[PDB]
């Protein structure tokens, strides 16, 4: 299909956290039916961020989520002509993430087009503070609610000192055309920073995904 077992992976992200703009390109490479990619990111302007990048790691595709052969995968029907997807991110006191992004496809890979916007941080809080260690592994709901997909996940985003905060994400998934729609099912999530220098200039994303009745 036009869904290949390896898949390259090219993005960009324009975004601003608490007023602080940046630009992040990456490219990577993942294997869409085994439900793994790695993405190796670059600050290009911004740098060096102010704020954890723990906010920006789940922002670096759905495509790459292994499905058992009974769900329908509303994410590689979607190709070639793709998919969009919003999402919000509220965080326990006060801050808030929306992200807009934009996958399409081009040969053998994907192009993915990301805006972030971060607002309210507390200045003190360990997101502006960068303090924080990574995100728990968790599992998202997924639904059709007016003809598209949405998934829920509630997240632990860990701290250093080993406490966490709570963090709700709310995404909104939209193909580009009609596919085949799935019924209510769960995909589970682990996402991981492999590697990075001292202020995150250069990082690499490790994320797994797998669907489930
Ligand atoms: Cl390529
Ligand atoms: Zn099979
Ligand atoms: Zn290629
Ligand atoms: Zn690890």
């Amino acid at each position: 299909g036009v869904i290949k077992p390896d898949m390259k992976i090219k993005l960009k992200m324009e975004g601003n956290v608490n007023g602080h703009a940046f630009v992040i390109e990456g490219e990577g490479e993942g294997k869409p039916y085994d439900g793994t990619n790695t993405i190796n990111l670059e600050v290009k302007e911004g740098a060096p961020l102010p704020f954890s990048y723990d906010i920006l790691t789940t922002a670096f595709n759905r495509a790459f989520t292994k499905y058992p052969d009974d769900i329908p995968n509303y994410f590689k029907q979607s190709f070639p002509e793709g998919y969009s997807w919003e999402r919000t991110m509220t965080f326990e006191d006060k801050g808030i993430v929306k992200v807009k992004s934009d996958i399409s496809m081009e040969e053998d890979s994907f192009i993915y087009e990301i805006h972030l916007k971060g607002e309210n941080f507390p200045p003190n809080g360990p997101v502006m503070q960068k303090k924080t260690t990574g995100w728990d592994a968790s599992t998202e709901r997924m639904y059709v609610r007016d003809g598209v997909l949405k998934g829920d996940v509630k997240h632990k985003l860990l701290l250093e000192g080993g406490g966490h905060h709570r963090v709700d994400f709310k995404t909104i998934y939209r193909a580009k055309k009609a596919v085949k729609l799935p019924d209510y099912h769960f995909v589970d999530h682990r996402i991981e920073i492999l590697n990075h220098d001292k202020d995150y200039n250069k990082v690499t994303v490790y994320e797994s995904a797998v669907a489930r009745n």
